[PDB]
């Protein structure tokens, strides 16, 4: 492969600059409970990982929005008490299998 450099747009999950209203519509239209996505944060740096999901007792699923905090060593992580290599290097882990309180990504969404 080795096709692409520091390019986030490459991946699919990475939706990029998207309006809170869009992320939802795009996450809903898909019609796949568990679908996830990654959009740019208000300020250059952090990242907002939103994903759709449903529960046992619920009429309409609720869209969740996670934030990526930066550590002193510029370490990126979505769940407290955990550190990863990078944004795109993290999904690889979760996607395959969740880590903590982060829903198990079912499929990428743009």
């Amino acid at each position: 492969g080795s096709s692409g450099s520091s390019g986030l747009d490459d991946y699919d999950w990475f939706a990029g600059n998207i309006s809170r209203s869009q992320s939802e519509q795009l996450l809903r239209q898909k019609g796949k409970e568990g679908a996830f996505m990654v959009r740019n944060s208000s300020q250059v740096g952090m990242y907002t990982v939103s994903l759709f999901s449903k529960a046992v007792n619920d009429k309409k699923g609720t869209v969740k929005h996670y934030h990526v905090h930066t550590n002193a060593e510029n370490k990126l992580y979505l769940a407290e008490n955990y550190c990863f290599d990078s944004i795109p290097k993290l999904i690889h882990y979760h996607q395959h299998n969740s880590a903590g309180m982060i829903t198990r990504l079912r499929h990428p969404v743009s």
